[PDB]
């Protein structure tokens, strides 16, 4: 193979208590150290420490120093090959060694890197010792970060002539044009490099193949000079006719395969996928892909996966994204880092269009030991890696160089701007360059004049994301009518599953003594606003292209409104909880974005008789009718209104985007009968208040699941009275017990306030459900989950493993 899984047989151990500076020597005894399979993060594994160096803003999750050994031997049908050691990312500040040699010192903790290891390599079956210091002194970050070798390790194993890392370049050049006379023409360029000792002549062959696998275009290039260690540079033109497009509904990728000739012999073969699509921010209409107009319907998403923390996992990170796009998201923004390979990957199969972003930080540091102290010198190789990573996947539509970056106020910072586009634009010209900056929000009603700088670094970009800036979405279009205006950060509402407290007050920035916040859009952030106000701002305006919310997902750590206040630990600003639970304004985001008929009541229906409580409806249908025991409480209604270019929405005539009622608390079952204009109903949603806890009842999301060790179950356990209603409030402790070909890789919750451990084998229900992780293992059979709690009657399943 040319790419080999180097994840298996290494050995970690955390400095503690002495120095593990030896560790790099292959001497070194290491007997005694944890035995694991990569990806890891070590900080996941740890019980939640109130006096962390990481604090709230971390998640109290320790890192420090960490090491990594493998002790492994070359085969033999490897010598003369060339062999690099590839890490898809290491949570930061890392040191490799090869054999007590140094190989390099990679401080960003969110790209890939690379070192040549074939002159180092014993190859006579001798044995190679490899060692990783991991430093991440803390505080480095204003999120959860995980600490470790939290992504892929693979080797590259390749002829001396071959095609280079990241060795190709696949355009569609005026595909709009070509699309309208039944083509995509596609742009090749190819990098060769001579890792041998001599020169030689070089062609390229570029055969182009549809997903079935049938050629559909091949070019070879003229022959060239490559040059002892030198890279030979191609470029190869040819049409695939009648194309597939790249789209939201039909995520279709052709697959490049290009064969390395010298005299006739293929030395080297390398594959590129990637998709035919075009798009265009304009001024004045916003954003169209493939020349379909669009609003973008956004969310931001931190790299963690909840329960297993920041080790990289493409079934969770899938099952993220995937409930994404059932809220109507078509978009992310990858807040505030380049994404793993695994998410590039679930953005191009399901159909989401990807901001890829460099910096949280410039020079200036937000966190003592952030990438700050290492931008100046090593800025233009991350910024330049992400963009060369990244630059075939038809995902990525945009390169942020930025988030909220103090500097963007000095000449300073105008000047790395200019270089961050300039290296972009080395890399790239296909995409345009943004930023998201928040330093214009001002006092959030008048339009702020813009600093100086800020403004020259707004010319510098090709399209300017603003943060929580509603009160300037208007005013800059009309001062800069050439900008192209999208919201790149907004709203910021916290809110918790299943809470629905303060109902009639709308609060900002404010902290209760039950360390939650309310599900009825009514607490957010002093420079956000409500979910809905957010919206509205945009939806209003054809020219804004349209925006990313503040955050798709809960993450780990930044646990605001409550700063310092273990044990709030994880976030409130998702529309989805840690666990992949909705909470209430997943419904109001499907209300807006969607278009298939729908309707969701909020709050549960476990009250006291006689309490008046505040009834909301999110539905994209013109009417709702609410029943309680059978009988209506009346019909609430929207008006089908129009933006100023005739765009329909649904709003009240008191520009209400969601339905309300005011319902004296009876028990039994409240439902909402949607209608279209003509009364016909079009969608239904029922509670019912629950009795008594009687069971736990899971659900698997998949009962099949592959028997390759990384497959996931991932298994709702929900606390039910005796005829399975779910009960709102439950917190009961589920105890799992899992046989058979598996381990439970993680349980949660989505509790922000919980500091249950996420590695355990049993977790409390939060409002009524917990999760548990089902992994596979390699062997293919049967995984049985068993889950109990005091008092209750047991649930069960059994989820059968396919090799
Ligand atoms: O409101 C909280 C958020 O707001 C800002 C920032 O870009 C995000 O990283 C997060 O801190
Ligand atoms: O207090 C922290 C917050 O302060 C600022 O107002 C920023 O705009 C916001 O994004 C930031 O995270």
């Amino acid at each position: 193979m040319r790419r080999i899984n180097f994840n298996d047989n290494w050995r970690f151990q955390r400095e503690i208590s002495t120095s593990l500076r030896e560790a790099q020597k292959p001497s070194f005894n290491d007997h005694s150290w944890r035995q694991l399979s990569l990806p890891h993060d070590w900080s996941i594994e740890l019980d939640f420490n109130k006096d962390s160096l990481a604090t709230h803003e971390g998640g109290y999750l320790d890192g420090g120093v960490g090491w990594y050994r493998k002790t492994f031997t070359v085969p033999s049908a490897m010598e003369g090959k060339r062999i690099s050691l590839d890490f898809d990312g290491v949570y930061m500040n890392s040191t490799t060694y090869l054999n007590g040699e140094e190989l390099g010192t990679y401080p960003f903790g969110y790209n890939a890197f690379s070192y040549d290891i074939t002159d180092k390599l014993f190859m006579d079956g001798r044995e190679n010792v490899l060692a990783v210091k991991v430093d991440n002194t803390q505080p480095s970050s204003r999120w959860y970060s995980g600490s470790g070798i939290y992504r892929n390790v693979y080797l590259t194993v390749t002829n001396p002539v071959h095609v280079a890392r990241y060795g190709t370049f696949v355009t569609t050049p005026d595909l709009e044009s070509a699309y309208a006379a039944r083509k995509a023409e596609v742009n090749i360029k190819t990098k060769i490099n001579n890792d041998s000792d001599a020169a030689v002549q070089v062609k390229v062959k570029s055969t182009i193949y549809d997903t079935d696998g049938k050629e559909v275009a091949s070019v070879v290039s003229q022959e060239k000079t490559a040059a002892a260690g030198t890279t030979a540079h191609f470029e190869d033109n040819t049409v695939i006719e009648n194309p597939e497009l790249w789209s939201l509904d039909n995520p279709y990728r052709y697959k490049l395969v290009t064969d390395v000739l010298i005299g006739g012999e293929t030395v080297d073969t390398y594959e590129t996928r990637f998709g035919a699509r075009f798009f265009k921010f304009d001024a004045n209409e916003g954003f169209s892909l493939n020349g379909k107009p669009m609003k973008l319907y956004g969310v931001s998403m931190h790299h963690d996966l909840g329960a297993l923390g920041a080790a990289t996992n493409a079934r969770a990170v899938e099952r993220q994204l995937q409930i994404m796009k059932d809220m109507g998201v078509n978009a992310i923004r990858g807040t505030h880092n380049p994404v793993s390979p695994e998410f590039l990957e679930a953005v191009n199969n399901l159909g989401l269009l990807l901001i890829e972003e460099a910096f949280d930080c410039w020079s200036q540091s937000k966190k003592t030991y952030d990438y700050g102290r290492f931008f100046t010198r090593w800025a233009e190789h991350d910024v330049k890696e992400m963009v060369d990573r990244g630059k075939n996947e038809p995902s990525i539509i945009m390169w942020s160089i930025g988030n909220e970056i103090y500097d963007t106020t000095s000449p300073s910072g105008v000047e790395t701007a200019r270089n961050l586009v300039r290296w972009i634009k080395e890399i790239d010209t296909t995409r345009p360059t943004t930023i998201g900056e928040d330093k214009t929000r001002g006092d959030k009603v008048n339009v702020t004049p813009i600093d100086p700088n800020i403004l020259e670094i707004f010319h510098t970009v090709d399209v300017v994301g603003l943060n929580y800036s509603e009160n300037n979405y208007v005013g800059y279009h009309e001062q800069h009518p050439n900008w192209k205006l999208y919201g790149s950060e907004t709203s910021s509402a916290t809110r918790s599953r299943g809470v629905y407290t303060h109902p009639y007050e709308y609060n900002l920035g404010t902290k209760y003594d039950d360390l939650q916040q309310s599900s009825y859009d009514n607490d957010y952030v002093p420079w956000g606003r409500t979910a809905e106000d957010a919206w509205k701002s945009d939806r209003d305006l054809k020219h804004f292209a349209g925006q990313f919310i503040w955050t798709g997902f809960d993450y780990i750590g930044e646990p605001t409104p409550y700063y310092d206040s273990y044990p709030a630990k994880s976030s409130y600003f998702g529309a989805v909880d840690t666990a992949g639970f909705p909470k209430d304004i997943f419904y109001y985001y499907q209300s807006q974005w969607k278009k298939e008929p729908m309707v969701h009541l909020l709050p549960h229906w476990n009250w006291t008789e006689g309490e008046p409580v505040r009834v909301l409806a999110y539905t994209n249908a013109h009417q709702v009718e609410l029943f309680l025991n059978g009988k209506s409480l009346g019909v609430r209604g929207y008006e089908n209104k129009k933006t100023s270019w005739g765009a329909p929405y649904k709003e009240t005539k008191d520009g209400k985007t969601y339905l309300e009622w005011a319902v004296p608390f009876k028990a039994g079952t409240l439902e909402a009968v949607a209608m279209d204009e003509n009364g016909k109903e079009i969608a239904r949603d029922q509670v019912t208040t629950a009795g008594a806890p009687a069971a736990v009842k899971l659900t698997a999301d998949r009962k099949v699941i592959k028997a390759d060790g990384t497959d996931l179950s991932f298994i709702t356990a929900e606390i039910v009275d005796s005829k399975g209603n779910v009960v709102p409030n439950a917190d009961h402790l589920i105890q799992f017990h899992l046989s058979g070909h598996g381990e439970l890789a993680g349980v949660d919750n989505g509790d922000a306030a919980s500091v249950e451990r996420y590695k355990d084998n049993k977790r409390k229900a939060f409002s009524g459900k917990a999760l548990a992780i089902v992994q596979s293992n390699k062997l293919d059979g049967n995984i049985t989950l068993h889950a109990s709690a005091e008092g209750l009657s047991s649930g069960n399943v059994t989820i059968f493993t396919t090799a």
